[PDB]
């Protein structure tokens, strides 16, 4: 750090509350992990996503079109806008469970766990209904019919 701004921090062997489905558990660093969480624009879309490292298939610099592994089990072509720390804490659960979360999702357990829960909270938003970009009808490729079918 430079001026270490930032006392508390978390390091393995700290308990920590993580927050788990919803609820925040108690559990202790078990591994630091450094996730490389890759920000990239989706050439298709336009849209900017950000994804792990693990899907990123080739070299991992900004302005680079790298190939997206992407969940729905498609590559998608993207351009790499920054290579974000995400520093993450890996926890170990005292069910079991180990799993590693954002040191902002982390309590540090110096008598600090939340006296509050979200509890799920439906009425409070701040996204409004997504139902799409404003004029759906600017994409190049298109195929409708394709004279296969009346439709």
């Amino acid at each position: 750090m430079k001026a270490l701004d930032e006392p508390p921090y978390l390091t393995v062997g700290t308990d920590v509350s993580a927050k788990y489905r919803g609820a925040f558990c108690e559990a202790k660093i078990k591994t630091a992990k450094r996730l490389v969480k890759v920000k990239v624009t989706f050439r298709h879309d336009s849209s900017t996503v950000e994804v792990q490292d693990d899907h990123i298939k080739g070299p991992l610099k900004v302005g680079a079109i790298v190939e997206v592994k992407n969940l729905d089990g498609a590559y998608q072509e993207a351009v790499i806008n920054k290579l974000t720390d995400a520093s993450w804490y890996t926890v170990v659960f005292d069910d079991g469970d180990e799993k590693t979360l954002r040191r902002s999702s982390l309590c540090l357990k110096g008598e600090r766990h939340f006296a509050e829960s979200e509890t799920l909270d439906q009425l409070p938003l701040t996204n409004p209904e997504h139902f799409g970009t404003p004029v759906i009808g600017k994409k190049t490729n298109r195929g409708r019919r394709s004279n296969h079918i009346p439709e």
